[PDB]
């Protein structure tokens, strides 16, 4: 079911108790967990943080906190299964789950006693009628029965399959705790950043429509100038200190801060696929651009930091002149900013690039927790040298993108299996490791998609899906296959793969598992693989 009230039915009745709290590997989960965090401090919520990456990870943790533990939060995981029949729970666990991810499996929807949503109940949302998908020599009074039951049955069948189709996203879960700060009248300035930063990594990852982004801005909006108020109100108690948010709409060009207009250009997604930049006519195309800027050598190479004051306070209105010249209609963004002091200001997609980089960082010197955590630690302010450092780590993960982009097309790598693109990384592939965690890969897909239909003559290419394969363990000959919707700038982004993924693994045998809290992400058997998607091209065409 449904909480209607964020603060008698799970705040008061847990903050009690021991929780255990289950937190997917997403900037909107860290965020939202980093809003809880604070909140469970200021209350001394008694609770131990438990990051999981998949569904394996949290099963094995549940395992071994089922007998310490009756209270479960669970963020941006778990929506979207029967978490009931997956963790086989005792009667008395209750389960509050704070996840994005949609469809909401519809036990979890209508159980009333111990799965308690955490869910805005306007978000979209089309559940079943209960009475479609839930029941309570023989003469003609007991097989016409049959028969309503087997035409029932059909039915529900049919029904569940068009509601499980399309996997999607609903509200963010920081901006969900958000909310839960705000009504209990602790919500503090660092707070609302962290909803901000939750809503832009939905954004970033195309995980929700361009209307709900700007529709969830707006809210956001009314949250930032209600602590600008608040700010100056001499009586205030609550939150009082320098941080200054500020809406801005700003250009759509990634770190751009923290690096030179060049750079930013070249490994903008935007930008870079539009000005075709794998190709040397391209570049071409791009210093043009910057000769119609009419800005200076030096000022666009050297770091933005180093820029002219002049030329900083022209340079959103000079680009989008420029950019209009192009028919580049989408040069500026809808999005906010925060001021520490001096040069200390931060974009909320330079955070959400940042914290990614280091909690989906591929290195040895510290385990998956470790990165997770340190992602986590990034988020506050009494230390940006791990923020710093994860734009560092950002820099080098959109470079390695543009690189791979760049392969890939040049190489001739992105075929059409007919009803779907297909493209892969392999063993051998350059910074491969790089993008072989779900998150990254998916993301990296997304990017490549966005390229390609920039490139590709063939109208009917330019509306396929792509499905998208890297190596996972090679002592175990398995790899990891994504699939993304169709790339448009009005997309529902509403995506099919998952069930699609799972019928065609079925009508083959293979050898697969819906690891990830997305189920357009698999493990998969390598010697499988070519069956699998030979059933899935059937499946689609």
């Amino acid at each position: 079911m449904f909480v209607s009230d964020f603060r008698k039915e799970f705040y008061e009745v847990v903050q009690s108790q021991r929780v255990l709290l289950f937190v997917a590997s997403d900037v909107d989960a860290l965020c939202a967990c980093k809003i809880l965090q604070a909140l469970f401090q200021c209350d001394h919520v008694q609770y131990t943080l438990v990051p999981v990456s998949g569904w394996q990870e949290l099963e094995t943790a549940f395992l071994e906190h089922k007998e310490q533990f009756h209270y479960f939060i669970l963020i941006n995981c778990g929506a979207n299964v029967d978490l009931l029949d997956i963790l086989q729970p005792d009667e008395d666990t209750i389960f509050f789950v704070c996840d994005t991810h949609r469809p909401v499996n519809v036990v979890n929807v209508y159980n009333d006693t111990q799965i308690k949503l955490l869910i805005k109940q306007d978000d979209d949302l089309e559940v079943p009628a209960y009475e479609d998908i839930f029941r309570d020599s023989e003469p003609v009074e007991q097989t016409m029965r049959r028969r309503q039951r087997r035409e029932w049955e059909a039915r529900r069948r049919d029904i569940l399959f068009d509601y499980e189709q399309y996997e999607y996203h609903g509200t963010s879960s920081a901006m969900v705790m958000f909310e839960l700060a705000w009504m209990l009248s602790k919500d503090l300035n660092d707070m609302l950043w962290w909803a901000i930063v939750g809503l832009t990594d939905q954004w970033v990852q195309d995980k929700i429509t361009q209307m709900k982004y700007v529709t969830d801005v707006g809210v956001l909006q009314r949250h930032v100038s209600r602590h600008n108020h608040r700010n100056e109100d001499e009586e205030n108690t609550l939150s009082v200190d320098c941080t200054r948010i500020s809406f801005e709409y700003d250009l759509r060009l990634v770190l751009y801060q923290h690096w030179s207009l060049h750079d930013s250009l070249c490994n903008t997604s935007y930008t870079a696929a539009r000005f075709k930049l794998w190709s040397v006519h391209g570049q071409k195309r791009l210093q043009e651009f910057l000769a119609d800027m009419g800005l200076p050598l030096k000022q666009v190479k050297q770091k933005f930091q180093a820029m002219d004051i002049s030329l900083k306070e022209n340079l959103r209105e000079m680009i989008e002149e420029s950019a209009n010249k192009f028919g580049m209609k989408d040069m500026r963004v809808q999005t906010f900013s925060i001021h520490f002091g001096f040069k200390h200001k931060f974009l909320a997609s330079d955070v959400v690039f940042a914290t990614m980089s280091l909690m989906e960082s591929p290195e040895k010197d510290g385990s998956g927790t470790d990165h997770f955590i340190q992602a986590l630690d990034s988020l506050s302010r009494s230390n940006l040298d791990k923020l710093y450092h994860g734009l560092e780590l950002a820099k080098k993960q959109l470079r390695a993108t543009q690189q791979t982009i760049a392969s890939c097309l040049c190489t001739n790598l992105v075929i059409s299996q007919g009803p779907f693109l297909y493209c892969s990384l392999m063993e051998g592939t350059p910074d491969v490791m790089l993008f072989s965690r779900p998150a990254s890969l998916s993301l990296l897909s997304k990017h490549l998609l966005k390229s390609f239909v920039c490139s590709t003559k063939n109208r009917r290419c330019k509306l396929l899906p792509l499905v998208m394969a890297a190596p996972l363990s090679m002592e175990h000959g398995t790899v990891t296959v994504v699939g993304i919707p169709p790339e448009t700038d009005s997309s529902d982004r509403k995506n099919f793969f998952g069930r699609a993924f799972e019928k065609a693994a079925e009508s083959t045998s293979s050898r697969m598992l819906h690891n990830h809290f997305d189920l357009s992400v698999i493990e998969l058997k390598a010697e499988d693989r070519s069956k699998f998607l030979d059933a899935l091209i059937s499946l689609l065409s």
